[PDB]
């Protein structure tokens, strides 16, 4: 805070939640296919992007005693995680809807924190 | 699932994730004011009721091996937890917006939870 | 808190944290068998005890404006959800030593919040 | 995983865990301080400090689809905030226990991932 783009972050807060329940529906969709054996990596990067964005939109709903460093420091794993979940469901675009779907919210939440990383200096 | 309301299931953990960011942004608020130290049980129940609302959200959003008792169990918890933090914040709605506002987030979720909780059995 | 058994709040807590990652790990552990499609009610009952077990440590580890009835409402569901996992992970306790030692965390975790909830009026 | 120290890893989740419930037990704490307006970085810092542990701890018990960069990216997010949460609390070592003892569960993670987080290649 305090030259930052307040619509940048309020982005990337809705766009780390939608992102986290796009990503726990997918994990369990895919569960729930009988295709299952062939997406294990799906499943898993699908919990971990879920547990960021999670994090991260908490991190960043908070201004008492902004600290720029730990803020900059947690978009850049969300945005890390969200990139590397995006390609990942990504794959299965053309096997199921669940992942075109989610790997659409991936994208969508790796650009919101690669938009907001960028303007705090 | 199976007999249940789908429409009820998506508002729950819509207002599951929109309650936890605002029961965060609450929490976060409040520690800077200057009135801080007498809104120390809102800033106490804000963070619990974001961490159930956090778990619920993600609980509803599976379908994989559905267990109807583990799903009223949780949807109990978050009703409880909503229905003390809706009148906690609802204290401080002529003091200060953001709790006049995440009053009302808790009380909407209260009764997502208490709608969906009916209809499952 | 008053009349309440310290020592069983703090085994509830620890027990809490512990049964949140055995289930984390106990679900990754399964995605990874060769096995997986026989083991998605596993998984997914894994993934739900690990967000309650998260939130009811937090919800534990707090004191400030303390209100039973949210404590014993979270407590019921962390229970209710142990003991569903518990019986899961179990059920693979002879196929996968990760299900057993996950099956014992869920049964301990059930004891110590039935313990704790009873003592809490 | 693969030329990884496991031990270090166990560490690394264990430290999470431990400091997860740290922070959140001293955010609590310093709430029902008579000093609660002065501890008002401290609360927000042990609240971010517990998120992100959180999410570091689950991110790291799992190894199917094992992805070094979302790990090394999630390892430095913690690192960072468990800097950032140590000095803070450190702060009032002198004014309450509770922050001398959660001070020390900082630094002491924020070893454990930078330890862990140097060998990941
Ligand atoms: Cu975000
Ligand atoms: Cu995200
Ligand atoms: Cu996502
Ligand atoms: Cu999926
Ligand atoms: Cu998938
Ligand atoms: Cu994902
Ligand atoms: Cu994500
Ligand atoms: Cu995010
Ligand atoms: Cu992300
Ligand atoms: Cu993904
Ligand atoms: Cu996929
Ligand atoms: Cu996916
Ligand atoms: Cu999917
Ligand atoms: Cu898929
Ligand atoms: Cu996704
Ligand atoms: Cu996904
Ligand atoms: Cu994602
Ligand atoms: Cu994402
Ligand atoms: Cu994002
Ligand atoms: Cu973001
Ligand atoms: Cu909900
Ligand atoms: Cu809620
Ligand atoms: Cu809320
Ligand atoms: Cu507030
Ligand atoms: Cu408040
Ligand atoms: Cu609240
Ligand atoms: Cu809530
Ligand atoms: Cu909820
Ligand atoms: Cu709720
Ligand atoms: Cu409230
Ligand atoms: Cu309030
Ligand atoms: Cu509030
Ligand atoms: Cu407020
Ligand atoms: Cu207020
Ligand atoms: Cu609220
Ligand atoms: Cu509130
Ligand atoms: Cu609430
Ligand atoms: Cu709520
Ligand atoms: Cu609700
Ligand atoms: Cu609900
Ligand atoms: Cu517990
Ligand atoms: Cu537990
Ligand atoms: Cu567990
Ligand atoms: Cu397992
Ligand atoms: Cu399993
Ligand atoms: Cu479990
Ligand atoms: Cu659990
Ligand atoms: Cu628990
Ligand atoms: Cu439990
Ligand atoms: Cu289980
Ligand atoms: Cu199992
Ligand atoms: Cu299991
Ligand atoms: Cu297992
Ligand atoms: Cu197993
Ligand atoms: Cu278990
Ligand atoms: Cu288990
Ligand atoms: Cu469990
Ligand atoms: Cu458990
Ligand atoms: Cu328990
Ligand atoms: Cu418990
Ligand atoms: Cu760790
Ligand atoms: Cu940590
Ligand atoms: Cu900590
Ligand atoms: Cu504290
Ligand atoms: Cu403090
Ligand atoms: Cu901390
Ligand atoms: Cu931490
Ligand atoms: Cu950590
Ligand atoms: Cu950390
Ligand atoms: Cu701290
Ligand atoms: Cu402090
Ligand atoms: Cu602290
Ligand atoms: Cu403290
Ligand atoms: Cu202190
Ligand atoms: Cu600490
Ligand atoms: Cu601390
Ligand atoms: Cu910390
Ligand atoms: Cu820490
Ligand atoms: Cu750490
Ligand atoms: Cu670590």
């Amino acid at each position: 805070l305090g030259g930052v783009d307040r619509e940048a972050m309020a982005r990337c807060i809705e766009e780390c939640l939608r992102c986290a329940q796009a990503c726990t529906a997918c994990a369990d969709a895919c569960l729930s296919e009988p295709a299952v054996a062939d997406l294990t990596k799906c499943i898993r990067t699908d919990m971990d992007c879920a547990d960021v964005c999670t994090a991260t939109a908490a991190v960043l709903s908070r201004h008492t005693g902004y600290d720029a460093n730990v803020t900059r420091a947690v978009l850049q794993a969300c945005a890390t995680v969200c990139a590397a979940c995006g390609d990942e469901c990504a794959r299965h675009a053309g096997m199921h809807e669940h992942c075109r779907v989610c790997a659409e919210a991936c994208r969508s939440c790796e650009q919101a924190c690669q938009e907001l990383l960028a303007g705090l200096g």
